[PDB]
């Protein structure tokens, strides 16, 4: 639920590319045509002011996905593209670079159009445009979003437009703010998020149908879900397709344990004995009340922990995650919802204060694999009722790797796991 907020949070805390060891699968529209992949930005002959912006942003080498996407997007005649790769692989930097290659800042009208699922996500993309194109003196950016106060009769002179589908459609047709036949590059970013809203699909297609045939069409998604793929086929005609499989999570270098408990207050005491061993840790709870209650009790017992709860704005969650990464916080308590799909790094211990279960009540094996884990990690699961023990064993059955019973009372066994 709310993929747009999860996506926004990952943007705010993302500091570098995610390392992927898989290979890029390329499906060109012409299977006879060769596969051209570059390994440096000089190989692309970018405009000097654009290469300057690329280097000024700390980029020195194309990312894995960019090695194939950049030469394909800069080829003549323009090639359309549907690209799929996990968050943090450089999809956004890729199409920003493509947009900045085709824009002529002397022509004071929109030439590149990008659709974002939300205003906040549009702002994140606009920041990348502002950075990479900061050596384009006359280059200006317009935000076609609901909050924009624009009186009729004006014709926007910004060369790049980022916006949400509803407002962009109004600007291109009804309100006559954009002439769509002058658009040279069209991007639909975060298609996996965009489809979460019913109206967005129809609006995005209607916008695309107004563009000229010589306009380059680009679509990017974090996931390869069939619904996104079917939507993408309706948006991008005659597409090349690029895919980078998500980096697998092995689970083999992590010691798993579970603690039988009589009640909740037992789980708190059992957690206290463990805390001595540690080595930042994340603690996952089902309800905000559990997370708030647990975070408070840990403070009373002499330890400061960061809390991740739903009343916090996305910007506050990012600030807490950043402090946790910088070591200022040694332990982070979070609900399942606030942590679902968030790429938190620098975690070596996971405490499943509550076992991850889907809305069907069954085990959430996907969430379990994502939280845990080639560096040694530790996973402690807190069982309470017999139901929870029935669940835990189903997890143990799923992965077929044993979760040894930890005896929280015995401090000697706690040192054994710490090894
Ligand atoms: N060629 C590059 N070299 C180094 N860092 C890069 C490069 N391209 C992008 N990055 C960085 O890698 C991170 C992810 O880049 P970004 O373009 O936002 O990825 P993404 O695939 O669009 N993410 P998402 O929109 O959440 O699916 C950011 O910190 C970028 O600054
Ligand atoms: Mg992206």
């Amino acid at each position: 639920e709310d993929r747009a907020a999860q996506s926004l949070l990952n943007k705010l805390i993302r500091s570098n590319l995610v390392d992927n060891t898989n290979q890029v699968e390329v499906l060109q529209r012409d299977p006879n045509s060769p596969l051209y992949s570059v390994k440096s930005f000089e190989e692309l002959r970018l405009k000097p002011q654009l290469l300057q912006g690329v280097y000024a942003m700390g980029f020195n080498r194309p990312s894995k996905i960019q090695e194939n996407a950049l030469p394909l997007m800069l080829a003549e005649p323009p090639q359309n593209l549907i690209a799929q790769s996990q968050s943090g692989t450089g999809k956004t930097a890729a199409f920003v670079l493509a947009m900045l290659s085709q824009v002529e800042p002397a022509n004071k009208y929109p030439q590149c159009l990008c659709l974002s699922p939300t205003y906040e996500l549009a702002l994140q993309t606009g920041k990348v445009i502002e950075q990479m194109g900061k050596f384009y003196p006359e280059l200006k950016l317009a935000y076609a979003v609901r909050g924009n106060k624009l009186e009729r009769g004006q014709k926007i002179s910004e060369q790049i437009v980022i916006g949400t589908p509803g407002t962009v459609l109004d600007w291109c047709s009804k309100l006559k703010f954009i002439d769509p036949k002058k658009i040279k590059v069209f991007v639909l970013d975060e298609a996996d998020v965009m489809i979460a809203t019913q109206g967005h699909q129809d609006q995005s297609i209607r916008i695309q149908r107004m563009l000229p045939r010589n306009c380059q069409m680009l679509l990017f998604s974090a996931t390869f879900e069939d619904s996104v793929w079917k939507f993408a086929q309706k948006v991008v005609p005659d597409p090349n397709v690029i895919k980078l499989k998500r980096e697998e999570e092995t689970l083999d270098t992590i010691k798993q344990y579970y603690v039988l408990c009589s009640s909740r207050d037992e789980k708190f005491q059992a957690l206290c004995n463990l805390y001595g061993a540690i080595a930042q840790a994340m603690i996952f709870c089902h309800t905000r009340k559990t997370a708030s209650w647990l975070a408070a009790e840990l403070s009373k017992e002499g330890h400061q922990v960061a809390l991740l709860s739903g009343e916090m704005m996305v910007e506050q969650r990012a600030a807490v995650i950043e402090r946790f990464r910088e070591g200022k916080e040694k332990v982070l308590v979070t609900t399942n919802v606030c942590a679902r799909g968030i790429d938190v790094e620098q975690v070596s211990v996971v405490i499943n204060f509550d076992l991850p279960v889907d809305k069907d009540g069954n085990p959430d094996n996907e969430t379990y694999l994502h939280r845990i884990g080639g560096k040694r990690g530790l996973a402690v699961n807190m069982v309470d009722s017999k139901h929870s023990m029935n669940i835990l064993n189903r997890i143990q059955e799923h992965f077929n790797k044993k979760i040894e019973r930890l005896d929280t009372d015995d401090l000697d066994e706690i040192e054994k796991i710490a090894n």
